[PDB]
């Protein structure tokens, strides 16, 4: 059609221009093509090294999208820079893979034990892995829902606490050591209700163990503590958005300080200490918004990224502070960077932990990119 049309030739002519600009705007881009289109996306602990070598390997969690072959879980490594037949491979390769049952919407490594994956299955089921065990039937299932669903999260503080949203209004919470597993399968601990509508996402407080917080489309963001014994009582709720909330993610060099992506096309801003007044909200984001993740070396930056393709970086610090009209556009002061690379809808993005600044974003498209903005746009 003539909008599809129109649309594409933006998209084009834009990413065409963005990069000429790539030596300008970052200090490293790395595009990759993955065979099939990834949701999912996130960096290992672990950094591996050798004397000699201008590099270190990183690893990314990644899964594949086929909505006909077969599936797997991925593991991606990738060569990053140093302080500075039978030929170098590339800078990006798979090390491991494991046949997946439909899609991989989503797939998080466990804090205590990153041998350890938990999956989200196109399916009802919630996969549990050990890349230790496959070096495929997973190593467990995990009953609680009937449908599908993306929201994951693994309790630091606990170990094995692992909480899931989904599409049938409810949050499941199983104990992955949970005694026995009847046929690789362990039930459900608890089932929170408690929401109206679709559960987008779901996330642990990241100190105390009994805490944690949901996220979905009846507009709402609730705090839950399991020590509570009303599976429907949220301890708190919070009429945070105008459209659906899609995810939250907690500050981690704080214990009040939260964060919400909406359909709304905003991020918001949340003080444990008083859900009753929005800290800030950072606009400009042309669609929906799927993730937001704060960054792990910088309590005051955070990022989110959506529909419109775009990825943007926030600086809390530089909230409030007036800027030069004709720059006053482009965006807000909180507005530090804008990551045009992408040329389809963002699935999923990660801070790298051991490198500063350097994220890594999977497209649609079935591209992934592995950048890092230049050090002007943040420093002097």
């Amino acid at each position: 059609s003539f909008d599809d049309a129109v649309e594409e030739r933006v998209i084009n002519e834009e990413y065409k221009i963005w990069k000429k600009n790539t030596p300008f705007l970052y200090d490293l881009v790395m595009t990759h093509a993955l065979e099939w289109p990834s949701l999912t996306a996130q960096w290992l602990p672990d950094v591996t090294k050798q004397d000699g070598k201008d590099y270190s390997v990183h690893r990314l969690i990644l899964g594949t999208h086929t909505s006909d072959e077969q599936n797997h879980l991925l593991i991606a490594s990738v060569q990053l820079p140093s302080e500075d037949f039978g030929s170098v491979c590339g800078k990006i390769e798979i090390e491991i893979k494991i046949n997946h049952e439909g899609e991989v919407n989503r797939a998080r490594y466990m804090p205590q034990n990153a041998c350890v994956i938990a999956t989200k299955t196109p399916s009802s089921d919630v996969l549990v892995f050990d890349y230790t065990k496959h070096p495929c039937q997973p190593d467990l299932r995990l009953r609680g829902h009937q449908k599908e669903g993306y929201g994951l999260s693994w309790n630091p503080n606990l170990n094995g606490y692992l909480l899931s949203a989904s599409d049938d209004h409810t949050i499941c919470l199983w104990d992955i050591n949970a005694t026995p597993k009847e046929h690789r399968v362990i039930d459900a601990k608890n089932i929170f209700t408690g929401h109206t509508a679709v559960v987008e996402d779901v996330a642990w407080h990241l100190l105390h163990e009994s805490l944690f917080g949901s996220v979905a489309d009846d507009q709402k963001l609730m705090i839950w503590d399991t020590r509570n014994n009303n599976t429907s009582k949220p301890s708190h709720t919070v009429d945070a958005h105008t459209a659906e909330v899609n995810c939250l993610s907690f500050n981690p060099y704080s214990e009040f300080i939260l964060a919400t992506g909406s359909a709304d096309k905003t991020v918001a801003l949340w003080d444990l200490r008083n859900l009753k007044l929005k800290l800030h909200s950072f606009e400009s984001h042309k669609d929906e918004i799927f993730q937001v993740q704060w960054s792990p070396h910088n309590e005051t930056i955070l990022a989110s990224s959506g529909t419109d393709r775009r990825l943007h970086v926030w600086d809390l610090s530089k909230i409030g502070e007036e800027q030069s009209t004709e720059d006053a556009e482009d965006g807000p002061p909180e507005l530090l960077f804008i990551h045009g690379g992408h040329t389809a809808k963002i699935s999923d993005f990660s801070w790298n932990p051991n490198e500063p600044w350097i994220i890594c974003s999977v497209s649609e498209d079935n591209i992934m990119q592995v950048w890092q903005m230049a050090e002007n746009v943040y420093n002097d």
